[PDB]
RNA sequence: CUGCCGUAUAGGCAG
């Protein structure tokens, strides 16, 4: 694939903040960073997904070419948040893996979500997220400024 | 929370 790289960002446990809240913040900053960067070739997955308990889990995985990932990481988007994260190393994904879409799903759902604050409005909203069915190969779409699918697939492992 | 395509809170999207 063109997206054979990734990086895992682990939430460090914090007594004052449930993971879902750090994740929402993590995910928001990445969103700020992608709007900055500008492409549509960076995707995300939540590898510790718990479907049964509708939680996204303690990990955010970012997927990209070695080059898009370099750029994104050479940028102060986790400035203020580094302290709450444990970062892996950017790496070539293992293989083979199945692939899946990770997508926003809109309207109280049985789906994990992140709470965000829209930039214009001060309004908080809930962006619900579905990890689609596993398949064997990747179809050829891309991704949104949220790293979520507008056609594209991410290796799931 | 708000907004958009759409005849339609069919169904979709964007923040």
């Amino acid at each position: 694939f063109t997206m054979d790289h990734y990086l895992d960002i682990r939430l460090r446990p914090d007594p004052e903040f449930p993971p879902a809240q750090l994740m929402s913040v993590l995910f928001g900053k990445l969103h700020q960073a992608l709007v900055a960067q500008g492409g549509d070739r960076i995707g995300v997955s939540f590898p510790d997904l718990d479907e049964s308990r509708s939680r996204l889990g303690e990990r955010l995985r970012i997927h990209a070419s070695a080059d898009d990932l370099r750029a994104l990481l050479a940028r102060p988007w986790l400035e203020g948040l580094r302290d709450h994260l444990q970062f892996g190393e950017p790496a070539v994904v293992p293989h083979p893996t199945p692939y899946r879409q990770v997508s926003r799903v809109q309207a109280a759902l049985d789906l994990p979500f992140v709470t965000l604050r829209a930039q214009s409005t001060g309004q908080h909203f809930r962006l619900f997220i579905r990890h689609g069915p596993l398949q064997v190969t990747a179809e050829e779409g891309g991704f949104t400024c949220y790293g979520l699918s507008k056609g594209g697939f991410v290796p799931w492992f």
